[PDB]
């Protein structure tokens, strides 16, 4: 494909969701561009490229115990850019807690991820 | 006010929302920067300065019955800037309407909001 129209970013920032919530590493590297620029949380220096981020993702998800669901639809732009509201659910201090998210990202040309901000910090982190 | 904390990014922002709900034009323009960035919605030229941002929250708010809500937390960082998601209702040539959007926001060390980023288009718009 090439630059995803508004449409195709709503598909596919939903997708990537889906992605996270299984836990398919592979996956998720192979929406990403080859020398994508990732800023999560974004304040927190930037990783780039797929062996940084199957490293970062491995680490966060590798376990399948994480769960991530849509909190809100995916707004998209007309120039392969968009939004989405989520909450990311796992395990912190043996009892569970629930984290709000939004990523924010750009696409490329070729319909994969070239940048993606993922703003949030420990004022959404509940129980 | 310094660079506002997460916490205080998370005041600010929704203060935003709030004030343009009532559509106090002047109240929104205080809280952006003299040399303030916006670009609403993304992907469009962006517009600079508080006359330019001025007139731009005129033709927008100073006429139909706009009303705003957050519809969802402020996501908030630790150097000065946040996300979060809202809805605009609007009454759009007789048709009621309700459009959803993200905004990103970096404050200055004023916090005045020095860039604003809207995230929509039409696929966000709904008939309510
Ligand atoms: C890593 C993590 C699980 C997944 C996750 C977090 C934060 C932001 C994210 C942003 C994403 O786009 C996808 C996944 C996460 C959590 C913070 C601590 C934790 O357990
Ligand atoms: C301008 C507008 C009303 C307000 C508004 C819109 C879009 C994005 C916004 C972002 C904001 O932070 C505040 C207000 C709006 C609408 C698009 C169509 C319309 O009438």
């Amino acid at each position: 494909m090439n630059l995803p129209t508004a449409q195709e970013v709503q598909g596919l920032m939903a997708r990537y969701i889906e992605l996270v919530d299984v836990g398919d590493i592979e996956a998720i590297v192979q929406m990403y561009a080859d020398d994508a620029t990732v800023e999560n949380p974004f304040g927190q220096p930037p990783i780039h490229g797929r062996e940084q981020i199957a490293a970062f993702y491995r680490q966060g998800l590798g376990g399948g115990k994480v769960r991530a669901c849509l909190t809100g639809p995916v707004r998209a732009s007309h120039n392969g850019c968009g939004a989405m509201p989520f909450r990311v659910e796992m395990v912190w201090n043996g009892q569970p807690c629930a984290l709000d998210v939004i990523d924010v990202m750009r696409f490329d040309e070729h319909g994969r991820i070239q940048t993606m901000q993922a703003y949030w910090s420990e004022v959404n982190l509940s129980v």
